[PDB]
Order: C-alpha cells, then sequence, then structure tokens
C-alpha cells in the first residue's frame, strides 16, 4: 500500500511505504483524529515476537539477515526468555535500539542527528547514588563546554515492574518553582509541584527564581534520594538582547543542555524506564515557550514596556513585536557564549531535507506535525507546508506514569 | 467513548459527546493520523434528510410532534414520487448555519448563528447567478462593516447539470506567467487565470487585477461576468511608523468569500454556495503577502528595514514578517474595514469552544488549521487540545470543474 503526501509550497510528492511497518495505535479511528492530543510486566506470551521483531530489523540493517550468527541469536534469546522471562541486549542492539528509538521519534524536529548519538550503558548500576554518577558524566559529556553533543544514558530495564529504576526530574536541568501566599509564583510555575516534592524529601530551598532543581533518584524501586548536580557542571546563558542594553536587566538566564529524563525507552519489547538523552535548543524553545507562556515565566508584559510598544490593543501585535526581540535575544546570548543552538528557521529547513531522504532510503519518515512546527512564525518555516503521516514505530520512546503516582513507598 | 480534551495553559478540561452523532469519515485509522493532509440513490437520501430533520425539528423542540411526523412523511413520499426532496426555507436556513457551525477548520464560528441566508434557487442562468452574487458582494461588503452572508444556487439533480461558480474565492487576483520566467500577481491563480483568457477575457496584465466572474448554470457551459469595479471594496496597505511601506505598492481585497465548497444538506448537494464574513490579518499579512509560492514579499520589506539579511538566526524574517502583519491590520481599521487580529480570534474561538461543549457537548476542531500561521503559542488555541471530526450539514471540497466538465 501506499500513501502520498504533498508539499503545497514546493509541490514535491513523497512515497510512504514504512507506515506498513508500524504496530502501535495511533489515538485516532476513521471517525476521530486525536493528532492535537498530548497523550493519547510483559508476559513471555508477547515478548518473543517483540524481541524477534527487533533482531530481524537489527540483523537486516547490518545487512546479515538470515545468517547464521542470526539465527543464533534469535535461538539464544528464545531460550533465555523461556528460562529467565526476559533477555538481555547486546551492546551493539542496545546503540542501535537508541538509536532507531531517536529516528522514529515523530514528535522531534532534531532528527538528522540521529546517527550521531553516543550511548552510555549503565546497565550495571544498582542504587541511586550510582545514577547520581553516570548523570553527572552525562551531564559533563553532553555539555562539552558549550560544544553540545547528543548522549543518552541507559539505566537496567524493568523486570517485575516492582523494581523500576526512576529519574524522578521530567528534564536533567530545570528551576525550581515556588508558589508563594499570595498566589504569585517565584522562578518557573511548571515546576511547582516537583519543587515541593524535592523539598520535603529535604531540599533547602534558595528561593530564587533561577534555583537549578535537585536529581530525585529511584533505583530498583527503591524510595528515590535527592543529589545536588554540581554547579560546575551546570552550563547557563546570561540572557542579552544585541541592540537593547536593558535587556540583560531582565535578569534573566537559561540553562544550555536540554535532557529529557522522564521517558520509556522500548526495545525489542524490554523497557528501559530510566533513560535520560540530551540534543542541544532550538531557540524557540526557550524564547517562545519557556519565557513567553502565560504559564512560565510569562515575559511578554515586562519587555514590551521596555520596547514602549502600544500595549492598550492587540492589533497593534506587541506581544509579537516583543516575542521576536526576545527570541532574537536568546540565539543572540547563546551564539556569543559558544553554546550550541539552532534558531527555528535552519532546524526545520534541516529537518525537510532530512524528511526527504528518510523517504528515498527508508520508504518513509513518521512525523507529528503539531509537533513539528514551530510555536512561532509557522508558516514562514517549510514544515508548515509540509504533508506528514504520524505512526508508530518501534524502538521508541514513550510517554509513562509520574513516578510520584505510582512509587509504593518504602519508608 | 467519552473523550476529554484539556487545555494545557488553563487545566481546563471539557468532555466531548457530540463526536458520537459524526458519520463522515477523517481519513485516520488507528495506525496512521493524516491530521496534516490538506485534502484527506432513494435509499442514501432518505436517511440522511430524516437525520437532518430530527436535528431540525429537535433545534426547535418539537421533536416526536405531528408536525415533525408530518414532515418526514412528506419528504418520504418526495423521495418516492421525484427521487429528491425541496428543503422549507427554515430548513435551509438552518442547514446553512449549522454547516459553518460543524466547519472544523474555521476559527471565526463564533458568529454562526449571525449568517445572512440568500435563497436563490429560483436562479436559472449564469446571468441570474451573476445578479446574485453581485447582490452578495454588496450586502456583505456593507461600505466596510462586513456581515457574513452565503448565496445558494440551485441543488445538484442527476449531477449533469450542476450550478457551479469556477472561481475558487469570488474576489481574487490574476496571475500571469511572463516571458523573464518570473510571475506576475498572484502566482496561485495562473491556471484559472489562463482558462479566463481562454474564455475571452481580456487581461489586464497587472499585478492586482481582479479575475471576472466564470459561472456555470444548469450544468451548461460556464460564460464570463466581470463584478462591477464600484462593488470591489479595496484596501492600499501602509504602515503607521515605516512611511516607505506604501511605496511597495500593496493592496488587498476587503472581502474574504468562498465560491469552491460543496453545501451538504440533509444528504442534497449544493454545488453552488458562495460564503463569505471578514478576513483575520494573518491570512492577507503572513499567507497572501508572504508565502513563497504567493506575493513572497519578505526579502523586499526585509531590505527596506535594512535587516541583516545574511543570518537566518537574526530572525530579520520573523521581523519583517510581524511588520507587514502590522500594516495590514493598521490600513483595515484606518479604512474602516472589518478586521480581526489572530489574538481576538483565537480568544473568540476558545469562548465559543466552551460555549459549545457547555450547549452541545462538543465542537470539532483542526488544531492544524484553528492555530495561526504566525505567534501561535502566544494565542490560546495552541494550548487546546482539540478533537477533529465529520458532522452534518457540512461544507465539502469538490473537485475543480475544469476537470469535470464535459464542454
Ligand atoms: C540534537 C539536537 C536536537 C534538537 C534540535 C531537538 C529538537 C527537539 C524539539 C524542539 C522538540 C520539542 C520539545 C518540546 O517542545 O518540548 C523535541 C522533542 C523530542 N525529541 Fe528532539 N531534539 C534534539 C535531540 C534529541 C535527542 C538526542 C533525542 C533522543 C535520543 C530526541 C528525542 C526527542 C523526543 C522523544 C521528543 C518528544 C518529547 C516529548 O514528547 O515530550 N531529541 N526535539
Ligand atoms: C465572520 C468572520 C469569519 C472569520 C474571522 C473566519 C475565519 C476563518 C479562517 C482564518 C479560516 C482559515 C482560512 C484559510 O486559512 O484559508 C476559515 C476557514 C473556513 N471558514 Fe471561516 N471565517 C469567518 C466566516 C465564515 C463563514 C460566514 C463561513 C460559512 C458560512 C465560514 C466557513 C469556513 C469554512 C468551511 C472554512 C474552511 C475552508 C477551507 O477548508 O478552505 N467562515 N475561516
Ligand atoms: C533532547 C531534547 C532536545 C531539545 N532541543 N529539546 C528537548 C526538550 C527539552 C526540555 C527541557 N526542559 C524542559 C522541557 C519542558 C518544557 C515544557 N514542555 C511542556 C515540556 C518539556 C523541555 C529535548
Ligand atoms: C468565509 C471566510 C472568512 C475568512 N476570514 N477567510 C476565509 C478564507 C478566504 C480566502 C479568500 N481568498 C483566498 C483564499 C485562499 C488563500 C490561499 N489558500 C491556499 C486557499 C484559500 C481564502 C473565508
Ligand atoms: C494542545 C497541543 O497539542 C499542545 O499545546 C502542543 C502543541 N504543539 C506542541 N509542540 C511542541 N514542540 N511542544 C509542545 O509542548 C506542544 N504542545
Ligand atoms: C500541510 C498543511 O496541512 C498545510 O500547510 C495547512 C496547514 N494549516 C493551514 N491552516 C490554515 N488556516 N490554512 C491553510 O491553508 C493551512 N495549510
Ligand atoms: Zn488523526
Amino acid at each position: 500500500r501506499f500513501l502520498k503526501v504533498k508539499n503545497w509550497e514546493t509541490d514535491v510528492v513523497l512515497t510512504d511505504t514504512l507506515h506498513l511497518k508500524s504496530t502501535l495505535e495511533t489515538g485516532c479511528t476513521e471517525h476521530i483524529c486525536m493528532g492535537s492530543i498530548m497523550l493519547p510486566v510483559r508476559t513471555k506470551d508477547q515478548l518473543f515476537p517483540l524481541a524477534k521483531e527487533f533482531l530481524d530489523q537489527y540483523y537486516s540493517s547490518i545487512k546479515r539477515f538470515g545468517s547464521k550468527a542470526h539465527m543464533d541469536r534469535l535461538e539464544e534469546v528464545n531460550k533465555e526468555i523461556e528460562s529467565t522471562s526476559t533477555y538481555q541486549l547486546k551492546d551493539t542492539e542496545l546503540i542501535y535500539g537508541a538509536k532507531h528509538a531517536w529516528r522514529n521519534a515523530s514528535r522531534c524536529v532534531g532528527r538528522i542527528q540521529w546517527s550521531k548519538l553516543q550511548v552510555f550503558d549503565a546497565r550495571d548500576c544498582t542504587t541511586a547514588h550510582g545514577m547520581f554518577n553516570y548523570i553527572c558524566n552525562h551531564v559533563k559529556y553532553a555539555t562539552n563546554k558549550g560544544n553540545l553533543r547528543s548522549a543518552i544514558t541507559i539505566f537496567p530495564q524493568r523486570t517485575d515492574g516492582k523494581h523500576d529504576f526512576r529519574v524522578w526530574n521530567s528534564q536533567l536541568i530545570r528551576y525550581a518553582g515556588y508558589k508563594q501566599p499570595d498566589g504569585s509564583t517565584l522562578g518557573d510555575p511548571a515546576n511547582v509541584q516537583f519543587t515541593e516534592i524535592c523539598i520535603q524529601q529535604g531540599w533547602k530551598a534558595p528561593r530564587g527564581r533561577f534555583d537549578v532543581l535537585p536529581l530525585l533518584l529511584q533505583a530498583n524501586g527503591n524510595d528515590p534520594e535527592l543529589f545536588q548536580i554540581p554547579p560546575e557542571l551546570v552550563l547557563e546563558v546570561p540572557i542579552r538582547h544585541p541592540k537593547f542594553d536593558w535587556f540583560k536587566d531582565l535578569g534573566l538566564k537559561w540553562y544550555g543542555l536540554p535532557a529529557v529524563s522522564n521517558m520509556l525507552l522500548e526495545i525489542g519489547g524490554l523497557e528501559f524506564s530510566a533513560c535520560p538523552f540530551s540534543g542541544w535548543y532550538m531557540g524557540t524553545e526557550i524564547g517562545v515557550r519557556d519565557y513567553c507562556d502565560n504559564s512560565r515565566y510569562n515575559i511578554l508584559e515586562e519587555v514590551a514596556k521596555k520596547m514602549d510598544l502600544d500595549m492598550r490593543k492587540t492589533s497593534s501585535l506587541w506581544k509579537d513585536q516583543a516575542l521576536v526581540e526576545i527570541n532574537i535575544a536568546v540565539l543572540y546570548s547563546f551564539q556569543s557564549d559558544k553554546v550550541t543552538i539552532v534558531d527555528h528557521h535552519s532546524a526545520t529547513e534541516s529537518f525537510i531535507k532530512h524528511m526527504e531522504n528518510e523517504y528515498r532510503c527508508r520508504g518513509g519518515c513518521p512525523a507529528d506535525w503539531v509537533w513539528i512546527v514551530p510555536p512561532m512564525s509557522g508558516s514562514i518555516t517549510p514544515v508548515f507546508h509540509q504533508e506528514m503521516l504520524n505512526y508508530r514505530l518501534t524502538p521508541s520512546f514513550e510517554y509513562q506514569p509520574d513516578p510520584w503516582n505510582t512509587h509504593v513507598w518504602k519508608g
């Protein structure tokens, strides 16, 4: 079966066959599209076909499909599954698997980079202290004094679901949020709940606007433990504007390393519940969402006041004008400090070439338009005009419930 | 089966039950989402009529009444005898308003119940269509104080006598491919312009030539008519700060009027049903002016602003974009021509969505189309989960008549 996508700007038409290999469900039906919905213990029974599907893909990729090495490996995994109810991946398979989960991530505009991922195998880790050390090393490697390098650290896979490894932080580096008795918020309002957990767990909060949160780390299903990332490993960038000298006095900064730590990595049916991964920022993530969402730092008003825009009616587009200047400032600041960042024009242009390359060589590139299009200037980027097909391939990154809602406290 | 949508900015959760009444298919499956794809008999007819009449009679609190039953009775007999049926004026008006109410890609639906419906089912000739369209244009324009309207021509019979407006919109600018290899005017309209010329249009070969109407009545060959120039309200574009902006020579038309869609009501198909409201600024300033395949003016504007266009990361494109959109809104407002900015429009839509969930159990919405083409996440619709599904009455796409027409 063949599906066509068209780019309405260029009239380029692509043909997808890769979607034939999709296994997971989308959330949509013939009667309803859930394309804008944010969020729409395995028996041996279900496990071997998942292992087999993965190993077949791995051996095809190395041009050894149907080799004795392939057949022996299937054999070895089958016996390991029937004996132990699970199986261990070889380092090569783990690396291939992590790269492909990223390659398959339909919400990621950065995927041109997918084959360049440093994989840190942390499957020998046993304690929260061990997790802390692994994560410090990931932060140091990935940051690389501002010359950012993509990396993932993979902690032991799920067993019975009662011994999960989890990073309780949604991201490795994030700022605390504090709810004031008057209802105002200090810091990042998005992180108020997690900040409260940390305080409850014994974190001494400085109560400032940009306090780096401690790591809350869970090993082997035990209660999580608090650790402070060494401040010297946390690279930050003071935000200033190239023309507006008052912009520095807004007191803004941000961290250099975007590192998602709350997702689950599925490879060959195995589940890696703790798998922090990082790349580098696209400017709009900070300049549009982190700074300008009403529910985040929400600085649009203050900035517009300082530019002396007409703020009496929305039709002066004061919000849009200020948004642009803020995003110029983010990019300017990171570039000036030689910290890797990419603008939304470059990134979406690179994505289009990646997507086209994927169609030619892979038969498709699953992509979620709602996430791929940047949160400002959408139609002056080429992804806006690109039809996309969203489907789910494995290996994959998946959402999982927040650990505080599901954890059984040992005490 | 009962679906929740969440607003991630406000934490407000709405519960959708309205989707369970949807009939038409989405293009999506359990295995693939096609949310970003632009274009994904007596026995057929009577259940469609019944479903429609049931919802009509429910709407006026007369469900299960004798008048309900009598009407249902009358329609069924008419279908058995004549193979089709005729809508009562009340039903036609109800259906048209609900087609708009159901348009999942329309951000302006808070206005849905305030629609002026012109019944042109008595029309028989292309000259008649022209008169009805001129009257629509003049009524809807109202000297700049725009009023939403639809004009509805006779319904499809055997499919061989279709009424069609060949134009995709009532008011649009011609496009001409030059020897220079460049494109003059609106590049999106080169093909249709060629058809106009082939049909005898004497083209002015300018950059903002209002296309003539190509009107098809009763399945006959389309005829050419020029909308009276004094009925096409246009706005010269200037900027409140940049004096040089007027020198770009830009203008646009005040009346957004879609003429290529098919209105389905009660299984009946109205293949000619031009409708109009008023513009949201970004339609002109972002898409019409800044799409690379349209008037594509970003570079010229950025140069006049003397921006550093060496690096993408200067965001010169984004800066020029905002100023272009400031000029559009300022120009329409200064000339007192109705227009809405994307902040006001999306704020209105959130209020509408909440009304619809509260009073109807849902509101079908296509996020890909609802979120404005600039400044997406600083508008509230960006943070609003939406469910997209197809309800009738509806506006549907239909094939362009020049690939259909047996001349
Ligand atoms: C190397 C440069 C990268 C860039 C420029 C980039 C860009 C982005 C952006 C802008 C988003 C949307 C994030 C948001 O809106 O919250 C995203 C999401 C995502 N990225 Fe990438 N990314 C990069 C690297 C990576 C890497 C190394 C991985 C994994 C190995 C990855 C996997 C994902 C996944 C799974 C999502 C969806 C996250 C979610 O649903 O919350 N990305 N990326
Ligand atoms: C009165 C103010 C109105 C506003 C502000 C408004 C706004 C919009 C906008 C911005 C779009 C997207 C158009 C595009 O991107 O090409 C749209 C689409 C649409 N509108 Fe509305 N509209 C209004 C009136 C109406 C009326 C009166 C009707 C019908 C009676 C209508 C039915 C539709 C339909 C069917 C679409 C989708 C068209 C397509 O798929 O090409 N709108 N509207
Ligand atoms: C690997 C990767 C690369 C990249 N450019 N961005 C990301 C997301 C980064 C990120 C960092 N801190 C916090 C977040 C939050 C912001 C608020 N969003 C609603 C959820 C993600 C996201 C990940
Ligand atoms: C009723 C209505 C209201 C409104 N604000 N916009 C519309 C869309 C109007 C419209 C007018 N001229 C041209 C177009 C084209 C622009 C290019 N698009 C690809 C197709 C639609 C659309 C319709
Ligand atoms: C409701 C909607 O799905 C939600 O606001 C989405 C839209 N697109 C997004 N796109 C990105 N990259 N990141 C996001 O968090 C979101 N949020
Ligand atoms: C491919 C994609 O669906 C296409 O570019 C869409 C995106 N969203 C849109 N939204 C509106 N309102 N109008 C459009 O023409 C489009 N085009
Ligand atoms: Zn879908």
